[PDB]
DNA sequence: ACTTAAGAGTCATTACCTCTCCATAATGCGAATAGTGTTGCTCATTTGCTCAATGA
């Protein structure tokens, strides 16, 4: 299940690309992302898997940006 | 068994003066931890003051 939605990450990665990281390093935490949606993920309410998926891609790219891009580092709720 | 081409690597003076320019984006909600305030308390530091011998 992991190995067949790649294309998401680099999908939803391709848009925080100049945000003050390097495009491999989104999509790794988009595949971290990726791999915590399929841990939790309910078939029964009738959605595939890309619009539980891309919740979770998006939230582990955010903090990823949020916190390993600056050096003076501001949290997420200060920011 | 040896001889020309392709590709990679590594340099190309010294010293000083002036100026400009060096960033933008998700929300929210408990849990948990670090931080700050409160009160009672002890301990180290210094200073004016006091007490005891002693010769003139």
């Amino acid at each position: 299940m992991v190995e067949a939605n790649l294309r998401l990450v680099i999908s939803i990665a391709k848009k925080y690309t100049n945000r003050g990281l390097q495009f491999l390093d989104l999509i790794q935490e988009g595949n971290i992302g990726l791999m915590k949606a399929v841990d939790k993920f309910e078939y029964r309410r009738g959605y595939k898997f890309s619009t539980y998926a891309t919740w979770w891609i998006r939230q582990a790219i955010t903090r990823s940006i949020a916190d390993q891009a600056r050096t003076i580092r501001i949290p997420v709720h200060m920011i």
